[PDB]
């Protein structure tokens, strides 16, 4: 989308994945989605290190509605869990220097059974803008069909354009035209700043591998689409909660930097372990992710229970991430010539290879012809900065 | 088996899941299946803990042999890999105040493909003794039928007795049962110290959750026969290796308690975190899995993606576990009758409650009429003991 946004992939912070339609504020308060839970955020993420580390747009995902419409037509934010409004929240996030991100639905309904935005396009990005939110997540439930959906998806990107605001805009749109037919990536990436692919992630080892092997497999057909202003959306970062081991969570962090994905933690930040934090506030693979070129990365080899991946980064660099799948034994030995990665471009005729995970390591100048041998833990990836060197 | 052993569940260290089958000792040294690797284990288990801890049993899983038997017919031992001798790794362990376990197949091969048993019972098991061997554990492939199963399994069961030396048996009888016919578990138990029931970990949470849920689901037939000199093994421990979360490994120690499960660590002693020490060894977890009276805790209740566990427990205690088993979300509330715990006798008039994991905590007193409730991680379990305060 060229409304000049999310010229490196969008980040921050989202409450779907690990806060869900909980609205039971009395039994629940703690977890229940209210202003309160924003604000909570909204402050970590200064005084934690978030914002700092790029973190930048606090979301608010489903569930934030009053049963319907107030008497003028427009949306409102729930009375007993939002009473102070949208308003006076994004001014709360604001100060802190924030971005404020929202959640609407492209049907009759959003996915929890909440107020939709058809026949409302024009009314609620306006809606949106008055209020202050800077991005919004623009899911596809309840939509009568594929040519509603299309003429939606494009109506809110015109809409929100035409109210003057600068307002990320995300959308849900090649997941729900999956399959009726295959997305037009292209049609997409003029409408969208980034789009969800794939199924939600959840808290399981489960769930990212098939995200993994789902972009792995479709990946001719979408990563060439990527690049700065329209990225793929492979759902929110997971690291932080109860479901991934560490391995697993650092191949969530080295993934979605070769992805180019957006990242979105979806995480309680009250509650994050010093190793989780300091794996999602990792400046040299945030900064992978983020790398200007903005080209996305891409599976170089399958086999034996092993994945290589790389993604090619400005200045003649490259990220490499080798993944173990063998979910058995030890951490297995894997070795390639060096002149198999980054199109052979990387180290010739030589490159200086630094380990970023698990652990920060440079490892030495290795010429054209040389071998890398690394090591892998099962479920875990090793994450590599390749740079190109005179030598 | 009344041979006066495994009145508690067997602890130890066992190498397969870990450290699986891996001939290369010239590329990966310090990983091969070698006399060195059971030593180095050995001296940490007297040094990191663990023995203190009440893991006694270092056992050496398949993959040891040498390629054929000796002039005599003896198994032997790998000579590059094991070039001082079973019985010598035996001093050795022995010397450090431990025991040690050794693994052979009922059948014609082990399931690597080495030399099995049959047609060698009676030497194989006197070879053994000889060697100091404390503990068998016997696998099931490469059997033609199931009565050489059943044949095998009680003649090396007999063959073992009668060297006069104790040896834990440890038998992998009934999973290779399944799916011929249902296994006899009363008949099990007369000849096997524990017994394997179901398909190999894997250093996973869908293999534990798989565990957890054929052991539930066959419950009726199995959590009455165990007891003290016999156990279900629902397999070896994995926690301090790469797959499970924090929370992962919680279930998987807390089950491991209400079933009465052998505990054996499949891990490298050498490479292990902090806080996969604490749980490996938390005292009040392991004084539940070795209760005395050995009645194996079984599933209450399962409904709205949350299980309930309990097991009595020696003087009028039970132990409780809640396993929150729905993967998306926070930490969930999950509420329950205290008259319904402990077959409503745990807590009449009342009971102490004491959590334990995934932290100990002193819960307080409950009356016949109260509820417990908890907070229960994504793929975490909450374990509690309760003391009725009679
Ligand atoms: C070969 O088989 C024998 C029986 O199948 C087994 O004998 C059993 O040995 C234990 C030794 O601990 C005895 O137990 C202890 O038992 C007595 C009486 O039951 C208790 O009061 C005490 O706790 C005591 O420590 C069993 O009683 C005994 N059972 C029988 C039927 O004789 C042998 O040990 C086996 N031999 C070998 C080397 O494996
Ligand atoms: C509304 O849409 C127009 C059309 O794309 C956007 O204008 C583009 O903005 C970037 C900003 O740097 C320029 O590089 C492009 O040249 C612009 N396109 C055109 C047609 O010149 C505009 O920014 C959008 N406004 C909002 C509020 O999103
Ligand atoms: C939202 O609601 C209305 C009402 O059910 C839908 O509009 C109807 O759609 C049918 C099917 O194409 C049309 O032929 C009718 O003229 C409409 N009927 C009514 C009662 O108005 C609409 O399709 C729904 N929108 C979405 C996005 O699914
Ligand atoms: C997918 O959609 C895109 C844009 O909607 C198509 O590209 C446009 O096609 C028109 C008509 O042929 C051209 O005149 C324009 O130059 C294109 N616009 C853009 C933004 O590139 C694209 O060809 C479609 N692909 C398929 C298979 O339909
Ligand atoms: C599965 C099977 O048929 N088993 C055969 C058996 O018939 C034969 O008599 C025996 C003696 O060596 O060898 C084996
Ligand atoms: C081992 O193989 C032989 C020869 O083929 C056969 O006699 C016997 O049944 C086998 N043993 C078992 C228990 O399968
Ligand atoms: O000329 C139009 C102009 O718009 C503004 C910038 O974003 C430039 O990239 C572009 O050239
Ligand atoms: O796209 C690159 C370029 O676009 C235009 C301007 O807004 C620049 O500041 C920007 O760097
Ligand atoms: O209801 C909210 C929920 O709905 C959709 O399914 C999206 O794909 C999810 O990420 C989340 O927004
Ligand atoms: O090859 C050895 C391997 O054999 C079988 O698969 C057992 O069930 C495993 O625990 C292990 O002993």
């Amino acid at each position: 989308l060229d409304n000049g946004l999310a010229r490196t992939p969008t980040m921050g912070w989202l409450h779907w994945e690990r806060f869900m339609c909980n609205l039971d504020c009395q039994e629940e308060p703690d977890s229940c989605i209210s202003e309160k839970l924003f604000m909570e955020m909204a402050e970590l993420m200064v005084s934690e290190g978030w914002k700092d580390a790029g973190y930048e747009y606090l979301c608010i995902d489903d569930c934030w509605m009053a049963p319907q419409r107030d008497s003028e037509g427009r949306l409102q934010a729930d009375p007993q869990r939002f009473p102070h409004g949208i308003r006076q929240l994004a001014n709360y996030v604001h100060s802190k220097g924030l971005k404020l991100g929202i959640y609407a639905d492209v049907g009759n309904k959003t996915c929890a059974g909440f107020p939709g935005s058809f026949g409302y396009y024009d009314i609620d990005a306006q809606t949106f803008a008055d209020w202050g939110v800077d991005l919004l997540k623009f899911d596809g439930c309840y939509c009568d069909s594929l040519e509603n959906l299309a003429d939606g998806y494009k109506h809110m990107s015109l809409a929100l354009n035409r109210t003057g605001r600068s307002i990320v805009y995300s959308c849900e749109w090649p997941l729900y035209m999956w399959p009726f037919q295959k997305p037009n990536y292209t049609e997409i990436r003029q409408y969208c700043n980034h789009w969800r692919n794939f199924a939600d992630i959840d808290d399981s080892w489960k769930s990212i591998k098939s995200i993994l092997d789902w972009t792995s497999f479709n990946q001719e057909r979408i990563v060439d689409v990527a690049g700065p202003g329209g990225w793929n959306d492979p759902d929110m970062l997971v690291i932080g909660n109860f479901g991934l081991s560490w391995n697993q969570q650092v191949t969530q962090m080295a993934l979605w930097a070769i992805m180019a994905a957006p990242l979105f933690m979806s995480n309680d930040l009250r509650h994050i372990s010093p190793q989780a934090k300091a794996l999602l506030q990792d400046k040299d693979v945030i900064a992978i992710n983020q790398d200007p070129l903005g080209k996305q990365g891409y599976q170089l080899r399958q086999g034996d229970n092993f994945e290589v991946w790389e993604r090619p980064l400005s200045g003649l660099a490259w990220a490499v991430a080798m993944i173990n799948r063998q979910e058995i034994g030890g951490p297995r030995s894997y070795t390639i010539a060096v002149a198999s990665l980054g199109k052979g471009v990387a180290c010739n005729p030589a490159c200086f290879i630094t380990q970023l995970l698990p652990v920060k390591r440079k490892l030495g100048f290795y010429e054209w012809t040389s071998r890398l041998r690394s090591h892998i833990n099962p479920t875990g990836t090793v994450l590599l900065q390749l740079e190109n060197t005179m030598q």
